[PDB]
RNA sequence: AACAUAAUUAAUUUCUAGACAUCCGUUUAUGAGAGGAGAUAAGUCGUAACAAGGUAAGCAUACUGGAAAGUGUGCUUGGAAUAAUC
């Protein structure tokens, strides 16, 4: 899910809410908690920041 | 070369990239040298034209000649024969 998302801010596409969910809920561990603080950072400032 | 993301406010992105390459040509200038016209203006050689200009003049064309010109063939009068009679 990383690279989907890493790929779509590349090419300066939108990236979905579905998308950022499924991070958020698949987050196993302390360190996963920190890589996905970074992709929320990345939703906030993205096209469909408002569909969170 | 023209798709793809996204969508419980709605938008993002694509919507391109080479080859502007020299032409074939066309004008004008330069002019080795070879000519033409005109004028300058005292000559030189003849006397061609103007008188029937001393071979009437001229046109076309051909040939010929220091030069004007000469000669042939056809044509012109822009010559003449001012004009009663064996
Ligand atoms: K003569
Ligand atoms: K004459
Ligand atoms: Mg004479
Ligand atoms: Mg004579
Ligand atoms: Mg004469
Ligand atoms: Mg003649
Ligand atoms: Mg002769
Ligand atoms: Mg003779």
């Amino acid at each position: 899910l990383a690279s989907l998302m890493d790929k779509a801010y590349e090419r300066k596409l939108p990236v979905s809410s579905l998308s950022i969910s499924r991070f958020v809920d698949n987050i196993a561990s302390r360190e996963d908690l920190d890589s996905a603080e970074y992709y929320l950072y990345k939703f906030r400032h993205s096209p469909n920041c408002w569909y969170l």
